[PDB]
């Protein structure tokens, strides 16, 4: 049976010569939980996977697995399961079973097959694999072991979009049902945002961020966690702080007694507001402000409407639900939901809020 | 100056020994349209770019550029440009300029970098290329030539997904200025939507529907269309008609005297609604149908909260607009919208509706 072990990076850092590809990462992931790294490409998510595999030394720090220290010891003791990327179904799972009776080998493929629903494929091969999915198999071989650990580095990257959402479904549920602490590595958001209990954002060797899907994306705590989730990207306009207000290139928006800006008036900040939490006049928001504009382009994409909408001299997107093809040239009233609008500090990017 | 030119393709086929690429297509491409080829891999659309291009002939068939039959005409003689994937950007853009006076080629380089607002850009380099794009670079030197018709081959496939939106609108603007006659070709259902006037849905050789992203996306003649734009893609469930209901595995839908289906009472057909035709009680339509249901799975994107919520034996995908991180187990009310629904016949696969 599978434990809930708990994992813990301390000061972990990672550098390449001269490239720091791991800065100092401190991270308690919890016993049983599905934790994310999301991020970039290079951003350290990957290194850190296979530092915690073993696959990799760190260059400073400490991993624990529970209470033991497993930072050098070897990846086959450390108790995990990698998932990455003639023999039958049966053989494939069974592999990975390393001195085992051939009794408990059974006993083991029998209930990985069960779990994975692909017991009816288990005398089929490969090739032959059609009743069911060969990304199935994989995933059964992987926690066939009973791992302590799952680890699993852009498993989904070469599946077309439909079995893709499929497999993160198939993924997640499988892992509430374990309750095996999962360490999942994406650079896909939106995947992200499906399978993490918990998402830890990346950029450049450091944490920038972690939290649940909720706390990512209503409270990001600076501007590149707050424009990495979310497709479009959230409307990101450098503004100055007044009396009570913003103003940025050709525009105003007035701020209710927020202003959490007051170290700001008279300063210079970022403001930031999601298409999806902006609206168009004749199509509810407790507070709100408006802003007449132009529309300079839409994507009517029948499921969504996304319309480039000229603020001043500023260009933003708006999101409608459905089909709305608005004809470019047209004038309409922005209307902002300014219980979601964000702010934050020009030079840090962190944010005020 | 550029010219508005109509180009037939009649019974236009194309066969590599066995296999048949093109099927016997007939298309009317209007003058000045921006027309978008849309299907998967080696549906027969990028052998039709070609056939166009006359980089390939046809096995039958005839292609028309105004009234002028240029099957058998070399790429050159047809007046076109094909955009597709040290020199300084006046001198890329230059380059296609094929024994040309030095005064019309500064000319015409200055119109096209003009045309895509890279005139700052003319005496710098590729590499150095920082201060605009080297994507707008390629598309002014496919203009310059002034071509009769433009064509386009997935050029965006290989860009980041705020970059690849940026595009999409910068070469429709520019082709709605120019009224250039343009056959683009694509995958991507999403970038299709966004940039033609009209969509060809493509399939194994064959056209199997012409039309505005609107018709379709809300008028979908088959299954195949149906499911390839939109997505998450629209729900298709196995249905038997009655009285004047439907009926599926588990449940049944109150059909309003729709019903033209009486060619089926007592027949399977195969019924179609989109997530975002659907919604949740608590959350207008003007006739609709009502189905309990649990939910089995939730993606709580931020900007959207898809739900896979089990329909009597079926599974179905809801779209709901915003963050509602709903709970896997929880019954909902789901809320069809009647007027959104689509009837398929099951064998040809054939709109009924």
């Amino acid at each position: 049976v599978i434990k809930m072990v708990e994992v813990k990076l301390e000061n972990l850092t990672k550098r390449f010569g001269n490239f720091t590809a791991v800065n100092k990462l401190n991270l308690t992931i919890k016993d049983g939980e599905f934790l994310v790294l999301l991020g970039p490409s290079g951003c350290g998510k990957t290194t850190t996977l296979r530092m915690i595999a073993g696959l990799e030394e760190p260059t400073e720090g400490r991993i624990y697995f529970g209470d033991r220290d497993v930072t050098y010891l070897p990846p086959k003791d450390r108790n995990i399961s990698m998932v990455f990327q003639h023999m039958t179904v049966y053989e494939n799972i069974a592999f990975p079973l390393k001195k085992f009776p051939k009794d408990e080998i059974d006993k083991r493929v029998r209930w990985a097959a069960e779990l994975l629903q692909i017991e009816e494929l288990l005398n089929r091969y490969p090739a032959q694999l059609s009743g069911g999915q060969r990304q199935r198999v994989a995933v059964a071989r992987a926690i066939v072991v009973e791992p302590d650990v799952l680890l699993m580095d852009e498993p989904l990257s070469n599946l077309d979009a439909k079995l893709r959402v499929a497999m993160r479904a198939e993924i997640k549920k499988l892992q509430q049902k374990l309750k095996v602490t999962t360490i999942y590595v994406t650079h896909d958001q939106v995947e992200a945002m499906t399978m993490g209990d918990r998402i830890a954002v990346m950029n450049r060797g450091q944490l920038l961020q972690i939290g649940s899907p909720t706390e990512v994306y209503l409270r990001p705590n600076s501007v590149f966690v707050a424009t990495f989730i979310g497709a479009p990207e959230m409307n990101i306009l450098e503004v100055s702080v007044g009396d009570g207000y913003l103003e940025g290139r050709g525009f105003r928006i007035e701020l209710p007694q927020m202003d959490l800006l007051k170290d700001y008036v008279g300063k210079t900040v970022l403001f930031g507001i999601r298409p999806e939490h902006m609206t168009v006049e004749g199509v509810h928001m407790k507070r709100t402000a408006r802003l007449i504009g132009k529309v300079d382009f839409v994507e009517a994409l029948g499921t969504d409407t996304i319309l480039h909408v000229k603020f001043g001299d500023e260009l933003v997107k708006v999101k409608l639900p459905g089909h709305i093809p608005i004809e470019p040239g047209r004038e309409v009233k922005v209307i902002m939901d300014l219980d979601m609008i964000h702010v934050f500090d020009k030079d840090t990017e962190k944010a005020i809020v």
